[PDB]
């Protein structure tokens, strides 16, 4: 009971009415409701046309260009809910381009339980401001209701209450109404109860109950199941022996069953073989486990476990890697594959990744046109062909046209079998019939395979087939150039011979398998091994090496020609480049940091850096020259974008450039070992140090390594080694004559290169004077001249590179008055 | 005189001491001096090295890496000026890591005429911020001094002076000293000459020197030039019969005739052909000139004139396209070219724009491993190859496995000869042997080929060589579909044919050549016209369709088969789209503006629009429902974000296909012509207007087209419809039962939603009140009550959908006290 109709499967009305009257009886809809392209319909056909029992809706709802729809107050009166289990664009109702339409009139829905509403171009619909949406749907900031005729202050919302104090239902918020129709307002239950609905007198339903009620307190009289329905009750688990389906109702294991039964044979278009798992039916079982017809139970599958992918009338075509994305993760192929890739980038390995995983093809494969081909190796796991359908010849295998195949299989370590059906090869130039008659003693189709059936003079014409070998003879290195040798091969007729061919690319890894080079032609020798010397190679490298010969096209039997196996060569090594950001940094009076950055071009591995740090004497000029006289200066020592920006990193190249092709051949140093940083100890406070620095890679026999980078740096000075220490005696000779001896900072921050000496009368004003040294020297101290006598005090500082420094204490000294 | 030496071209000092002896003699370099990479050099050597006669510098100068140089005061000792003819890296002066350097010693230099000075890299270089770069150089804004020991204030910039007051030399802007080195200071002249120098007195130079000078104001006396030199005097512009020679001298003819003599063969590395034009030995011709062996005057050839583009060794290999750059605009070549394009991208254009001007090759062509090459079309201008020098074998032409190699050349317009050797064709798969018999016929090569000389066997193999011709029998068009049908073609033997392939694209113009497409195969019929029909195509659009039949290569003489001729097909038309953004604008009472655009699918050419636009009434409730009662409501009618934005497109593009596959079939409307807008006329002031709009192509013979795109709008009211004419006349008929009788305004904006009237006591308030339509309609008027007697005056004032009107004139009416 509790719903007089059946559920009916969602359905696409389309262009005529009389499609739509098929919800005749059932009342529920466990698919989508979608109504569009009404264009004939007028307004007295909807007059007499009603769905009242229509209440519950699974996916959503979608109306666009239904002409004459005037509300749907009469279409769906009773729609309680919309589960949108599956979302239209994330939006569980739309109402898209509804010409003619005024009113929604939907005032029985309550609940959304997920998506948001999407309400457009609707020039005159009324009556959507006065929709509480928060009281409707729980998320309501996914909305989007714009271009309507509520848009611009145009609609005349008018809802029944106000000619008698606008009563019937409250407002809420700024304090506004709240009503679906000019006849019918929105109810809102009391917020006592979340969303079990209430009644007319306002008692709350049954807990499971959703949107509406008949009794309260009452599972068995809901309208809507919040969890899951069953038999006209309401439960919040479907208890054993049910499985939950459809996330909304509950059913038996008959009616899945029966489900899967219809869904194996007798449902073509997109039937969902329903299996149980979980207490669950899902459409299918989940990633990692398998189908068991016994009980359909989603067991999990160890290892790799079959996945059928039925194909659509047995046919595919595959032109690019998103046709292939839809076949990802296929074992089986139920049906026949046609291979047509013209073009693409970095094949063999996403359609390896995509298809690999085949086991069989029970119909036939066919490659043609297949232009960006090189091999079917991306087939990894292909097995045997069941060939149950034939094509027109009764053929299994069907090549044509490929231009850049050049080989199907491995057949030292790949099996394959072929039941029915014989092959087809035609047009094929890269490809030998080596391996075409690999195929005929392989695959078992040699007593098949007829006259005209393989094409004898289009396939393993201009492929590369070559049978014999050929050996290196000699070869030797260096660290540019590499001369090669081999043994001198000549064909059974020595004129059919045109030349030879060398192969070689950089070859970091070992992983190459010739399948991006340069191609250096040779000529035949005179009748003396043959040999090829390389000039542009980058020094210290590993070079992928192997020739193949070249043969002219004889009538007779093919002489094959040999091609020498993949050989690695290493180039030598040379002294590296210049260290990049050498930077020093002082932070004591014998601490400076080193930092720097490894050479650009090692050519070889690093094994030690060499630094050389000398000191520096201070200039000479700072010793004889005055730095007090009138006229001096304190030693203070401490597209317009991007084309620019080209034309500096071109200028920086051309001299990395010169620096690359120069042509190699008692100071306190360290060889620092796999460390970019450098510190140094035991060194003279603030003086100038010179630091050459090099990199280097090869150290005992006979080493030689890269040029030298320059850089400078002086240490911080001591704040104490310049203070003036010992007492300052005063002496005069005959007349104010004052001799001063004191005693010289004879450790100072690199050199004196002034004191000045400053003298005061008491309670009189203090006047200074300078000291060279050159008149220090000369005079063993200062001397004074032009002095009252009486008693005076005298306060000396000296200077240096650091700068100023701190007087003396005034030592008061009284000469005779 | 002038010079003691002759002139050096510059050279390049590298790795030796040895070679910089060179300019034991001369005087001024027509070149640039650079110097670098001088390791093993110590500064002792430079002790006792000078080159007191360098005056002049033509380029530049360079310094890079010069261990032991520590001044260039000894070096260049009379550097006067460097001309910057020719620029390095856009700098005329480059000093880059120039260790040991310790100041600049280029006191002698006062110009640079171009360019400016980069000094980068200097640890101990010091005298650079006592240079007064303003002097030197014109232009000082694109100077480059970073990195250097005056970076960081360490340089004691000493320079004489300072014992003796700051003598010597003076100071210039903050106040700042010029000076070169510490002995030498830099020179000023005074500011009234601006370049012409001025002697040891201050005695200006006259206006022709450069730099310094002798004996004032002499020509003769200069040491340097302004404009050009010429027998030891300066002068303006040379005259004849001497030519402007290097920007700086003045030769005669035969020095020219001479240079341009060991130019044309005893001169192979980089010499200029000098010839005379414009009265300047320019080193080529220009543009649109010629070189005429009898006086090498550039007579202004006309037409395209040779320019013969002699290649290095003979030969040239064109990989890319940037090799084929360095060819541009040459005619014919001296020598071999070798073409092997492995890859590129929209090539046989810019190649046929850069080679195409190609008239002769003096030896041969050999295209080898030209995997991109589909023809040799590019070579536009090919026509006669001299041969005169031949490949091992006596060989003229040389191809060799060219994958997609189709054609040579059209033999039905183009002409071609060879005179030496003979052809080679080899591992050509895409080209028949059509072409070579061609050849052989056409070269007048068929003697000289013989055999092994051609490959019988892989040419003419896996090409499309079809001879015959096919001719369409039956076609029929729609709007989606196409079918086709052509006559059925039987080779010989019925066994060898396979199929037909059909190819198809769009053809916007009628340029197709076949040299991208749909191929579509179909089986052969059952020995009955056989066809094919298309379902995938877009309406309205030309079509490019032929024909190409599949037979299998017997070993007998091959059936070429029969490809029919490229035909044009255009597909039918139907219903346009909707149109895109239609917008209403109000600007009058009755005038309303209307935009729009073309529909996205035209589907045709749109012959005309038609808009549809219908007058709408009023709501009903306006009318029987009071605005005024207590409660109411005023009628004022007036990665997340691209994720976001993918998605509303494909809702948008999901709704347009909708919209796409629909499958189609008394009111004021005008047909719009050609015109994307509309204005209206006549209409109703302030009223609603339903506006269907709709696209058409087809007018006359059963005209269908679009569905239709609606809109809406208002017009503007007018302020004055809304005023109440006619006087306001009042009676009592008991007691101050006020009855007001007054005309309506039968001509508002839409309807007079409410009346409201205001009356007053003299000299007290004014009370106010409503007036609804049913109080209205059913008094006739209005009616006060409970009135005090005596003297009022009334204020009437009307509502409108609009909004407020004005109240009339207070019209002061007395009832009896």
């Amino acid at each position: 009971h509790l719903y007089p109709g059946e559920v009916c499967p969602g359905m696409d009305i389309r262009n005529n009415l009389t499609r739509l009257h098929e919800l005749e009886n059932c009342s529920v809809i466990e698919g989508h409701l979608q109504i569009l392209l009404m264009f004939k319909t007028r307004p007295e056909d909807f007059r007499d046309l009603s769905f009242p029992k229509l209440i519950m809706i699974t996916d959503y709802l979608l109306l666009f260009r239904v002409y004459g729809l005037e509300s749907l107050k009469d279409l769906f009166p009773n729609l309680t809910v919309i589960r949108g289990s599956r979302l239209f664009f994330n939006y569980a109702l739309v109402i898209f381009e509804m010409v003619h339409l005024k009113e929604l009139g939907l005032y029985n829905l309550m609940n959304i339980t997920r998506g948001s509403v999407r309400i457009e171009k609707n020039n005159e619909l009324c009556y959507l401001a006065t929709i509480d949406w928060s009281r409707i749907l729980d998320s309501v900031e996914d909305n989007y209701i714009v271009l309507n005729k509520d848009d611009n202050e145009e609609c005349g919302d008018i809802c029944p209450g106000t000619a008698k104090g606008k009563t019937n239902c409250p407002a809420t918020v700024q304090f506004v109404e709240r009503c679906w129709t000019h006849s019918h307002c929105q109810k809102v239950c009391p917020t006592i109860c979340k969303s079990h609905g209430c009644t007319a007198e306002g008692l709350c339903c049954h807990s499971e109950c959703l949107g509406n009620c008949s009794q309260p307190d009452d599972p068995t009289k809901c309208v809507a199941c919040r969890n899951f329905y069953l038999d006209g009750r309401c439960v919040e688990t479907c208890p054993p022996p049910y499985y939950h389906f459809q996330d909304w109702r509950c059913v038996n294991f008959s009616f899945c069953q029966d489900l899967h039964h219809k869904c194996k044979n007798s449902r073509r278009q997109g039937c969902h073989q329903y299996v149980i798992h979980n207490n669950k039916c899902i459409p299918e079982c989940p990633s990692g486990y398998t189908m068991n017809s016994s009980n359909l139970l989603c067991t999990p599958c160890l290892g790799p476990c079959p996945k059928v992918c039925h194909l659509l009338e047995g046919e595919k075509t595959i032109d690019s890697v998103t046709s292939a994305q839809e076949l990802r993760g296929c074992t089986v192929i139920n049906g026949s594959l046609i291979i047509n890739i013209r073009g693409g980038n970095n094949l063999a390995a996403e359609l390896e990744a995509n298809l690999g995983l085949i086991e069989e093809i029970s119909g036939y494969l066919k490659i043609r046109r297949s232009y960006a081909l090189v091999s079917l190796s991306f087939f990894r796991k292909l097995r045997l062909i069941r060939g149950e359908t034939l094509e027109i010849g009764n053929y299994s295998f069907y090549a044509l046209d490929n231009q850049n195949l050049r080989q199907l299989w491995d057949w030292s370590k790949h099996n394959l079998t072929i039941t029915q059906g014989k092959l087809f090869f035609h047009y094929n130039p890269k490809l030998c019939l080596s391996e075409i008659h690999k195929m005929e003693e392989v695959s078992g189709t040699k007593g098949r395979q007829e006259r005209n059936d393989i094409a004898l003079k289009t396939n393993g014409d201009q492929a590369s087939c070559e049978n014999e070998l050929l050996k290196f003879s000699y070869i030797r290195t260096s660290f540019d150039k590499i001369l090669l040798r081999w043994e001198p091969y000549w064909p059974p007729d020595f004129r059919d011979l045109l030349g030879f061919m060398l192969f070689y690319k950089e070859a970091p890894y070992q992983n190459v398998t010739e399948f991006s080079w340069t191609v250096v032609d040779i000529d035949p020798p005179l009748r003396n091994h043959p040999g090829w010397l390389m000039r542009g190679l980058k020094p210290w490298t590993q070079y992928a090496i192997f020739v193949k010969t070249l043969v002219t096209f004889s009538d007779e039997r093919r002489t094959y020609g040999a091609k020498s196996d993949i050989i690695y060569v290493q180039t030598d090594a040379t002294n590296p480049s210049v260290p990049l950001d050498p930077i020093s940094v002082s932070n004591s009076s014998s601490q400076i940091i080193l930092k720097w950055k490894p050479p650009s071009d090692p050519n070889g591995n690093i094994t030690h850096y060499l630094v050389f740090w000398e000191r520096q004497a201070e200039d000479s000029e700072l010793f004889e020259l005055d730095y007090c006289l009138k006229g001096l200066k304190l030693p203070s020592r401490t597209d317009s974008q991007i084309l620019k920006e080209l034309e500096e990193s071109s200028f920086r190249k051309t001299f990395e450039d010169y620096l690359h092709n120069v042509v190699f051949v008692h100071r306190p140093f360290e060889k620092v070992v796999n460390k970019e940083s450098l510190v140094i100890s035991g060194l003279r406070h603030f003086t100038g140090y010179r630091i050459e620095l090099q990199a280097c890679n090869q150290d005992t026999p006979e080493e030689r390594c890269s040029v030298a980078a320059y850089v400078s740096a002086r240490t911080m000075p001591e704040a104490k080694a310049d203070d003036i220490v010992g007492p300052v005696t005063h002496e005069i000779f005959e007349n104010n004559v004052v001799h001063l001896m004191w005693q010289e900072p004879k450790e100072p921050n690199g050199l004196i290169v002034l004191y000045e000496v400053s003298y005061r009368r008491y309670g009189d004003e203090e006047l200074h004077l300078c000291v060279s040294r050159k008149h220090f020297a000369l005079e063993r101290g200062c001397r004074l001249r032009g002095l009252s006598p009486g008693n005076y005090s005298v306060r000396i500082r000296a200077t240096s590179l650091a700068g100023n420094g701190s007087w003396t204490e005034p030592t008061y000294f009284y000469v005779t008055d």
